């Protein structure tokens, strides 16, 4: 019904809220195969839930991080970004 929305990978600023970052951000470690990275597709990302799939997008390369924002717990800019850590095996 609902994935964890990857607001990352499209670097445009505009008139929207954006920032340097968001409220309560927080870095979790994504585990994806260097197949999965480059064409896209979905990978087990952790989750309270338990194991999620995350639809991965092409071009995903190691060391950059997925900012998701709002997928992180709200504060005083409103809600934070989780980064999902792109560590490709």
């Amino acid at each position: 019904m609902s994935q964890l929305r990857i607001a990352a990978y499209g670097p445009h600023g505009s008139g929207g809220s954006g920032g340097s970052g968001g409220s309560q951000d927080l870095y979790a470690t994504l585990d994806v195969p260097a197949p999965i990275a480059v064409v896209g597709g979905k990978v087990r990302a952790m989750t309270l839930e338990g194991p999620v799939e995350v639809a991965v997008p092409p071009r995903t390369q190691a060391g950059r991080k997925l900012r998701l924002k709002g997928k992180g717990f709200p504060g005083p800019a409103g809600r934070g970004d989780l980064y999902l850590e792109v560590r490709i095996t």
